[PDB]
């Protein structure tokens, strides 16, 4: 039982501090939650992906915590501890089962601030780099049940490395590993509800008055789109000539 035991109670702490200081003074008390859980934040590793898929509620919580940057120092401790273990655990390698709380973790972060782990992100780059080499891993499994865990959580956190990469602009000198893995992707197999989010995406990327420093970059992912009229999937086109429309429309 003694991992139902930490989804039950994160549930449980997730109501508890709701609302235990609605004004959101967890803000010296948190080494009290650091010191109870901090043994908990690396799950992931040991056991099922399903430890931190519950322990996301109250790292969302923690997160909101209202002004640990510069000024009160108090989780600055904590947040480079939580951005240490990413910077381990992504360096953890050979299993699907290494690697879920990196992406998880630093994901949080950057779901609620300005900052990321943009000092240190690049191995969970190589962790894309580790997961775009894992289309033929999925390529030649033709069916589920093995592992179906490793099925869907696994293109689960390919989203979640998408999502939390692919938005950002100010990557340094790795761009053209950054975006050959993305023609690298719209070459293979690929199913379309997690490329209807990355063509969302190169919307995201096109229009973009940020400098993105040379168009020839966006040229470049960008003749990839042709090969979705050969695929035979027809639906996701349109979106492609909706932008070229648009992109004929301010000029």
């Amino acid at each position: 039982e003694n991992i139902l035991y930490y989804c039950m109670n994160a549930l449980d702490v997730l109501y508890v501090f709701f609302k235990n200081k609605t004004k959101e003074w967890i803000m010296e008390n948190l080494p009290t939650i650091q010191n109870l859980l901090e043994k908990c934040i690396k799950s992931d590793h040991h056991d099922v992906q399903e430890a931190l898929q519950k322990v996301l509620q109250v790292i969302m919580k923690a997160i909101k915590a209202q002004g640990v940057s510069v000024i009160i120092e108090e989780e600055s401790p904590g947040k480079t501890f939580i951005q240490m273990l990413t910077s381990v655990i992504t360096q953890d390698l050979q299993e699907t089962s290494s690697v879920t709380a990196g992406v998880t973790l630093a994901w949080v972060l950057f779901m609620n601030f300005p900052d990321n782990i943009v000092p240190l992100l690049t191995p969970l780059m190589k962790t894309f780099s580790k997961l775009c080499k894992d289309h033929l891993s999925i390529s030649q499994p033709k069916d589920a049940m093995a592992l179906e865990e490793a099925r869907i959580t696994t293109k689960l956190l390919e989203k979640v490395l998408y999502i939390l990469s692919l938005k950002v602009s100010l990557l340094g000198d790795s761009r053209r590993p950054f975006l050959s893995t993305v023609a690298l992707l719209i070459d293979h197999s690929m199913d379309q509800n997690f490329l209807r989010k990355i063509v969302n995406m190169s919307r995201s990327w096109i229009f973009n008055t940020e400098i993105f420093p040379t168009v020839k970059e966006k040229a470049a992912i960008l003749t990839k789109m042709l090969a979705f009229e050969i695929r035979g999937e027809p639906s996701l086109s349109k979106l492609f000539y909706e932008i070229v429309l648009k992109l004929f429309d301010q000029e």
